[PDB]
DNA sequence: ATGAGACGCTGGCGATTAGCTAATCGCCAGCGTCTCATCTTTATGCGCC
Protein backbone atom coordinates (compact mmCIF):
# COMPACT_ATOMS: atom_id res chain seq x y z
CA UNK A 1 0.00 0.00 0.00
CA UNK A 2 0.94 3.84 0.16
CA UNK A 3 3.53 3.89 2.69
CA UNK A 4 2.36 7.40 4.57
CA UNK A 5 -2.86 8.75 12.59
CA UNK A 6 -5.05 7.05 14.53
CA UNK A 7 -9.00 6.75 13.28
CA UNK A 8 -12.28 5.38 13.75
CA UNK A 9 -11.90 3.61 9.85
CA UNK A 10 -11.89 0.19 8.54
CA UNK A 11 -9.70 1.37 5.19
CA UNK A 12 -6.63 0.97 8.46
CA UNK A 13 -4.02 -1.75 8.46
CA UNK A 14 -2.49 -3.13 11.27
CA UNK A 15 0.71 -1.74 11.24
CA UNK A 16 2.25 -5.01 13.33
CA UNK A 17 0.40 -8.09 14.38
CA UNK A 18 -0.97 -6.95 17.70
CA UNK A 19 -0.75 -3.08 16.98
CA UNK A 20 -4.65 -2.29 16.78
CA UNK A 21 -5.05 0.32 13.79
CA UNK A 22 -7.86 1.93 16.15
CA UNK A 23 -6.34 2.40 18.83
CA UNK A 24 -2.61 2.95 17.02
CA UNK A 25 -2.90 3.92 13.85
CA UNK A 26 -2.25 2.14 10.66
CA UNK A 27 -1.76 2.17 7.25
CA UNK A 28 -4.33 3.27 4.16
CA UNK A 29 -5.28 3.03 0.53
CA UNK A 30 -4.40 -0.81 -0.10
CA UNK A 31 -3.39 -2.00 -3.73
CA UNK A 32 -5.95 -4.30 -4.93
CA UNK A 33 -3.79 -6.67 -6.98
CA UNK A 34 -6.72 -8.36 -8.97
CA UNK A 35 -10.13 -8.24 -8.40
CA UNK A 36 -11.92 -11.61 -7.65
CA UNK A 37 -15.50 -11.92 -8.64
CA UNK A 38 -17.72 -13.99 -6.00
CA UNK A 39 -21.17 -15.06 -5.45
CA UNK A 40 -23.23 -16.38 -2.22
CA UNK A 41 -24.91 -14.91 0.29
CA UNK A 42 -24.31 -12.20 3.07
CA UNK A 43 -27.11 -11.50 5.82
CA UNK A 44 -29.52 -8.08 5.04
CA UNK A 45 -31.66 -6.01 7.05
CA UNK A 46 -32.58 -6.51 10.86
CA UNK A 47 -33.70 -9.53 10.33
CA UNK A 48 -30.36 -10.97 8.77
CA UNK A 49 -31.72 -11.99 5.87
CA UNK A 50 -29.21 -14.61 3.56
CA UNK A 51 -29.70 -13.11 -0.19
CA UNK A 52 -27.82 -14.07 -3.54
CA UNK A 53 -25.68 -11.44 -4.33
CA UNK A 54 -22.82 -11.25 -7.21
CA UNK A 55 -20.11 -8.68 -6.53
CA UNK A 56 -16.17 -8.01 -7.41
CA UNK A 57 -14.03 -8.88 -4.33
CA UNK A 58 -10.87 -6.77 -3.80
CA UNK A 59 -7.60 -9.11 -3.61
CA UNK A 60 -4.88 -6.96 -2.20
CA UNK A 61 -0.93 -7.86 -2.59
CA UNK A 62 -0.57 -8.60 0.78
CA UNK A 63 -3.67 -10.70 0.72
C1' DA B 1 22.80 21.70 -53.21
C1' DT B 2 18.49 20.19 -45.36
C1' DG B 3 16.53 20.40 -41.52
C1' DA B 4 11.50 16.45 -39.09
C1' DG B 5 11.12 12.49 -36.56
C1' DA B 6 10.64 10.68 -29.97
C1' DC B 7 4.29 14.54 -25.77
C1' DG B 8 1.19 14.37 -17.72
C1' DC B 9 -0.55 10.93 -10.64
C1' DT B 10 -3.99 8.27 -10.57
C1' DG B 11 -6.09 5.64 -7.63
C1' DG B 12 -7.47 5.53 -3.40
C1' DC B 13 -9.02 7.62 0.02
C1' DG B 14 -12.34 11.11 2.49
C1' DA B 15 -15.76 13.87 2.12
C1' DT B 16 -18.83 16.05 0.25
C1' DT B 17 -23.21 16.40 -2.27
C1' DA B 18 -27.45 14.02 -3.51
C1' DG B 19 -31.54 11.35 -2.87
C1' DC B 20 -35.11 7.33 -1.98
C1' DT B 21 -38.46 3.20 -1.21
C1' DA B 22 -39.93 0.21 1.97
C1' DA B 23 -41.77 -2.50 6.20
C1' DT B 24 -45.26 -1.97 10.42
C1' DC B 25 -48.94 -0.75 12.21
C1' DG B 26 -52.97 1.74 13.28
C1' DC B 27 -57.45 4.03 11.96
C1' DC B 28 -61.14 4.16 10.27
C1' DA B 29 -64.47 4.22 7.28
C1' DG B 30 -72.01 9.23 5.94
C1' DC B 31 -76.11 8.22 8.25
C1' DG B 32 -81.00 9.53 10.47
C1' DT B 33 -86.02 9.03 9.75
C1' DC B 34 -90.99 8.86 7.84
C1' DT B 35 -94.93 8.60 4.38
C1' DC B 36 -97.21 6.36 0.36
C1' DA B 37 -98.39 2.61 -2.60
C1' DT B 38 -96.63 -1.70 -5.18
C1' DC B 39 -95.96 -6.61 -5.98
C1' DT B 40 -94.03 -11.20 -4.79
C1' DT B 41 -92.58 -15.39 -1.61
C1' DT B 42 -92.57 -18.50 2.57
C1' DA B 43 -94.79 -21.79 7.53
C1' DT B 44 -99.48 -24.31 8.32
C1' DG B 45 -104.19 -25.77 6.80
C1' DC B 46 -107.80 -29.15 0.77
C1' DG B 47 -108.09 -32.41 -4.23
C1' DC B 48 -105.94 -38.62 -8.36
C1' DC B 49 -105.33 -38.53 -13.36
Amino acid sequence: SKESPKRNSDKLIARKKDWDPKKYGGFDSPTVAYSVLVVAKVEKGKSKKLKSVKELLGITIME
